[PDB]
């Protein structure tokens, strides 16, 4: 018998190994079990398996267990911070149909791509392009998908700064980590969507 074929077991697992990433494991577990919020617990599991998968990817490669720890240190502050309560910074960044989720795979796709084959002021443009060109049309159309509002000139440039100084932020560090396989590939989903879980609710 394997984990794998049981995903309540293996969510269980997950959510254990993450919350263990952060300052205080037990008051974690508290806000995720007393939260009402499907949608944002619902990103946490998902945040999870992937840190399962990336410790498991990095077991060899101290400075990528390093960044995974940073990460998770980092997602599960906000978690804390948050609180989970009806509005909620987890949750609306989530892809809510098949297009979509094959929108956010090929993205971290072209990122890994990018970073494996450049760096410095290269990786810079081209990471920068996708951010543009991949990463801003799939949060608009997060945002759009609510109340079929079109995003107003405004909130798309404030967004397009907030996203682009955290995106180039987590490029640089992956990019640092490359210069020390899965590791950066199990590293990306990760720094995305803690980067999406800075925009406020």
């Amino acid at each position: 018998p394997q984990l794998e074929d049981f995903p309540a077991l293996i969510k269980q697992a997950s959510l254990d190994a993450l919350f263990k990433c952060g300052k205080d494991a037990e008051a974690l577990k508290e806000v995720f079990t007393n939260s009402n919020n499907v949608a944002g617990k619902k990103a946490i599991m998902e945040f999870a398996g992937l840190f399962r998968s990336a410790l498991n990817a990095t077991s060899d490669s101290p400075e990528a267990k390093t960044l995974l720890m940073k990460v998770g240190a980092e997602y599960t502050a906000q978690i804390i911070k948050d609180g989970l309560k009806e509005k909620s910074a987890f949750g609306p960044w989530l892809p809510e149909t098949k297009k979509a989720e094959a929108k956010l795979e090929n993205l971290e796709k072209q990122l890994l791509d990018i970073i494996k084959n450049n760096t410095g002021g290269e990786l810079s443009k081209l990471s920068t392009n996708l951010v543009m060109q991949e990463v801003m049309p799939y949060i608009a159309s997060c945002i759009e998908h609510n109340f079929g509002c079109t995003l107003d000139p405004l909130t798309r440039s404030n967004l397009t700064h907030l996203v682009d100084k955290a995106a180039a932020k987590a490029v640089e560090a992956l990019d640092m980590c490359h210069q020390k396989h899965l590791e950066m590939q199990t590293l990306i989903p990760l720094l995305l969507r803690n980067v999406f879980a800075q925009i406020p609710a």
